[PDB]
């Protein structure tokens, strides 16, 4: 049951240029993110973006569909980890703008992901370069870590480049 | 949960600034929101430029059909804009939108390739060729070939290969 | 999800405001009533304006069609249908029905008049499909039955040749 | 179910009372989580009240309720009716020092009813939160939370886990 | 339901000649009967076959199959109906060798029927000139009996030329 | 669904030399109609095996592995349409040894049909060719008379050259 | 599907040194098919074992595991494609002694296939070095053949290297 | 359909090849202990064969058959064709050292696809296994079973979990 | 599929040896009864082996082996292989003195995992005075163990009197 104010709460979130990615990422999911961050360039291209991220991955286009679309728009996008983000998840939290990637003290964090054979592997480099470009690391570092089935603390995670900042409580 | 604005569902706050969403697998259902929202769109002005996006991974034939010759039929000049994937039908969908207003966003996937008796299957097949032909400006041999291939395409190699026009990071 | 347009109609709803009924999808009772219902509003508002009909359907129960059928016939108005993307068994039963001359169909679309209870039942609805094709279509009896055995879809020039439909438009006229 | 007019719990969202109710997923998590950001904007100041009765749920869903709770700048009331097991117990052992309530017949488990070494690094998290908030010792809170029982509210505020057990308001 | 050993028996029933159409008829059915009839032919070519049938009818073609091949082999076919033949059943019944088909006296028979159009009615028409041959009434009466949604006491189908003999005990 | 004797019926029929095609042909049937004739075979290499066939169809390459097997060992094979004969099952039907090729009086033929486009196609085309080859008929005919949604009597199946006899009683 | 007895029919076909290979290839069909193989093999390490191939493909380590095993034993293997051999199906058929694989004139091979990423990509690997070893073909003809969805008919089957005869009688 | 001669599987027992198939679960884990402990009897000194062709299973399941064959005196030979993932590799490892063998296209894996205290208990018990048959570190079988990947035959052997890679006898 | 030699269980109850496998309910109780009342009429001297790998089961199919097992004369000798909880652990503690065993991986747990209330107590208190009685511990100290949700070794359950002797080789 999702409470209402008198808007349903993610609504009224929506209205504080918040948008929520909660659960598994999929196409229904990618779209409706996706449709949201259209409607918060239009109310204002300059404004910051916060995106809530809580989820333990999904599907890799659906994920890329968001992730581009994020470089595509030209507000700043302010991530936040809260809970987990795993897989895609943490690819999103990785594309936020920099300097304004967040995440709360007790978060978990996994780059390791839980078609034709072809098609998967131009899929996982397309993976590889981008987390290559928005944490700096190297292409092979990226390939090693990725196959280690493993979380991340949040500082561990800003050491590696996901993230710029771990707070306890605002600044 | 579909989020509201003030009351209005997010896709149809969408729809307001002449967007139109093709998402998910594309069936008669789909088809025929996507057709009654053209039409909606080209009684408010049959001039102004009409924003389909694309993510899919295509469909049945016939309701793609239905789409594709509703494009074709209305006035107004269609940008269409792949995120994501456009596999089968939904590449045809991108393909068809008006010369130099088709676009891909970097890190989309493209497919030609497709994953009722044997001659109406082919019959549909052959109506498939004529149109890539049309709009991609290539042979019918060259159609014929790529799409028997089973892989998919990056944003550069559809744009070489005449499905799109503009590889976009960043608006224009 | 249906969208909605603002005073707030969703999107079919707002067709019907400019008298577009959608038969879409497989035709059973549910089908029928909705459709037959939009159609006497339609009359009401004018007895005389044009009504259009977009047809998307792989068919459906032999009754509902019909009634779709009879009531088409009855209302006074003028009725346009249009094929996009198909219209097989009971659907194109209802697009050769529309007012002579303005019956219509996209380019890539397929029609099918092949048709994919007691016997003797089955046989006298079957009988009623063969008359209603050949006052529609102009065609014999032999020949729409000959025809509906065939399984297999028409191009729309052949639906046109056929007698099932009068235009088939790439871009309006 | 849900009495209307708006339903009941939108009410008394409107009067800043918050429901953690039933097993905590990701999907409680994130509606806490938006509620709690909606109080914060309305007043930054005026305290929360936060009703718990869960057997416990998803330890990282409790942990992302956990760290906003602590985050946002609210004095936040944690009232115990019925039970808090696990990750419920958790969230009320959270609320601010002074404002951690539990009603008479109210049952309380610290008690937990992926690879290996990651259950390990969650399940260690857990022991850190309690000492912290509880005032025990890593020791005493790993000891105690092997045992497969529940304490009374009486044995829960001895423990450190809340502050008051009231039968009527004071 | 657990079928008892002496053989189990219906394979002992077998033995001495009784073939059992029990339930409704398909395809599976049909097979089976049609096996068993050629075996006991091969027996004996002679020898009387015993048909004991209880069923509420079935599948058209599986119902034909069956009667084709008691036409087809060269013994004489007594048939019992007990409980009841309807449909298909009926027909079975009414194909025994004549003067040897017979009922209980509480058996219900029905001759009513509870693909593409065109064929279905020739089926249908198979039907009727089967009922008229073995029944010996014109085929306006068999039409107009089976549009009918009624059963005949054993007396009736006797009259009516379903069967030959309505006994009690044995003669 | 309970077969007789443990030793069925249709083992007893196998060693008589019979086989039965039933119901709907996939490639579990397939095997066992082919492990069949591969033991009658052996057995003798000249003595005719009887196919049984009572099938509303099936898949295209199940059916197509059955008509190698047939062509392929050196036995006669009389085919024999109890009941029906629908798309493979007719192309079995009638790719039985020429003369040996039966339907009893009730029986139904179709030979219309009830991947990628140019494979299914590439199918078709060698279903017109065995047809062809069978009946005697030219590709023109066989396309035209697979397009037609109906089925044939006996009588009209032997005018087609899909069979050879059709009898009430044996010869 | 009731098996005959006379043995069931299987069974009376392996006394004959004819093993069946036949549906989707799974870890349970890979296992009772090596069972088999070792089973004729000690029976006599000379004579010669027929291998009935009627299979759309299934998964790539049941079908290797297969694979190796018809390449360790010490009997020349004779295959027969009846009705299809695809993807796993058609690498078992041109793995057959050479000289000795076979179709019969209406089956349809497939050499195209309808785990982490990097795992697929090693199997795949694998895969083009079996194929290019025993149709003698280059690995990248054999790669690019892979890529199209489509079937051969036994004779193109025959000119690529998969089986060396078509037969129509024996 | 099994087929029969005794069942194919009960015909490969009468020869010493015990079969370990599929998902490896407490009933699979029965049924090879007690076929082990008949081939002991019949002979406590001729070597026993064990077929390996699993995705892994239940650790327990697994650890119930590596007991029993470090308990009975025969030599084990273990032979890998397909795969050995998870418990299944440890049961290769477990043959008797010089007789643990794979085909060359089998692929090997050693990562891992009840409360939290008692999931690292079963972890470090097959730390100390893999150590033990393998002759490497805890410390580098701690870092190889948290990659997920397969090894080949050849790189399993340089692993120590396997002596022969052979295409034929 | 099950082998056979007699199927493979049914070979090794011809030699004295009696399998407790998966769940325990009323089904595999009445079995295991069943079978050591034909190994009692053999011989009511010689020696029974009872295998045992368990996660455990219904508390009154469970006590009506365990009585079983106390009824017949014959010296049991207990067997845990992979594990042995709750009602399992019970039987494997109810052997003969002596003649209980465990290989050196297996797990063995004696908390009970997760009828009227009254009920479900008394069940509770036959178990404590079983394990009380077998292992030779103090009613209080079964007690308190029983409560902690965790799993012990065999060189553990030795030293706390549930099994006598952990063996890798006979
Ligand atoms: C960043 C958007 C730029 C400026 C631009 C553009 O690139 N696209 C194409 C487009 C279309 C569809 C999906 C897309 C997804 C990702 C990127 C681009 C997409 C449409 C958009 N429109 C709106 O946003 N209109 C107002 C939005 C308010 C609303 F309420 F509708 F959400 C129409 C006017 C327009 O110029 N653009
Ligand atoms: C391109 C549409 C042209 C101009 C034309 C025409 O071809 N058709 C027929 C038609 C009917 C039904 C489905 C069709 C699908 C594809 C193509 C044509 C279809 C109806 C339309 N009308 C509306 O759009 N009316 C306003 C509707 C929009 C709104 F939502 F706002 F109400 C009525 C005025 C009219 O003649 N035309
Ligand atoms: C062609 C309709 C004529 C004029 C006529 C008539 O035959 N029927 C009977 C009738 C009843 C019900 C279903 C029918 C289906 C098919 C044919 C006739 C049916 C009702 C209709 N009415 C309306 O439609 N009234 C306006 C309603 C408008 C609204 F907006 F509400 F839809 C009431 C005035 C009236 O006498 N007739
Ligand atoms: C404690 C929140 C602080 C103060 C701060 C901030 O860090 N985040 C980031 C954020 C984003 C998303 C989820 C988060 C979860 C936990 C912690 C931070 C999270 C958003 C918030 N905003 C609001 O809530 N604005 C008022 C609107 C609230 C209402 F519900 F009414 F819409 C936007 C401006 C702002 O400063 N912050
Ligand atoms: C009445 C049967 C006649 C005499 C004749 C004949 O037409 N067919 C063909 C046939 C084949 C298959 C199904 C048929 C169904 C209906 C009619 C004919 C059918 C088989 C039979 N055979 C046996 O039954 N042989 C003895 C076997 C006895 C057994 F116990 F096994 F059942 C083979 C030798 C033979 O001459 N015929
Ligand atoms: C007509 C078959 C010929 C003669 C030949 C041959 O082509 N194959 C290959 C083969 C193998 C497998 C499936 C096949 C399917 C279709 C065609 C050929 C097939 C094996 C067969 N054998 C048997 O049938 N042996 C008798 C055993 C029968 C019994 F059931 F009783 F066990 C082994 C000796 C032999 O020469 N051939
Ligand atoms: C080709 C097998 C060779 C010759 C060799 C050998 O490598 N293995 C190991 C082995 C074990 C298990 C599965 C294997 C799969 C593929 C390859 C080897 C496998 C067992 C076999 N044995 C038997 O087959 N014994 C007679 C069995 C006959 C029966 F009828 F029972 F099946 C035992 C002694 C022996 O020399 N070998
Ligand atoms: C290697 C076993 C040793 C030698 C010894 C022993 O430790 N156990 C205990 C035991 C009991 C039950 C399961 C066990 C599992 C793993 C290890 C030991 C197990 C019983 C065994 N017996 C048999 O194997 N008997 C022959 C069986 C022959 C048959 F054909 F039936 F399988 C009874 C005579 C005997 O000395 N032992
Ligand atoms: C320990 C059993 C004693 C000795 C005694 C006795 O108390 N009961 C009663 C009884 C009955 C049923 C279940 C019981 C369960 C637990 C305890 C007692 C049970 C029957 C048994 N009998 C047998 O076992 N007879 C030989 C059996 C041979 C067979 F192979 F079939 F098992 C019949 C003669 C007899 O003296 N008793
Ligand atoms: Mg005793």
């Amino acid at each position: 049951l999702i409470p209402i104010v008198v808007y349903d709460i993610y609504s009224r979130l929506l209205r504080e240029r918040i948008v929520c990615v909660m659960g598994p990422i999929d196409d229904s999911v990618a779209s409706l993110v996706i449709a949201q961050l259209l409607f918060l360039q239009s109310e204002s291209n300059k404004k910051p973006i916060h995106m809530y991220i809580n989820s333990p991955g999904g599907v890799v286009t659906a994920g890329l569909a968001i992730y581009d679309t994020m470089q595509y728009i030209l507000n700043p996008i302010c991530t936040w980890c809260v809970g987990q983000a795993a897989s895609m998840g943490s690819l999103l939290l990785a594309a936020g703008t920099p300097g304004m990637r967040h995440s709360l003290p007790n978060s978990r964090i996994m780059i390791h992901q839980p078609i034709q054979a072809e098609e998967i592997m131009k899929l996982k480099k397309q993976l590889y370069n981008i987390y290559a470009k928005h944490t700096k690391q190297s292409l092979q570092v990226i390939e090693s870590a990725m196959e280690r089935d493993r979380y991340m603390s949040p500082m561990e995670a800003q050491e590696f480049g996901i993230l710029d900042k771990v707070l306890v409580h605002p600044p």
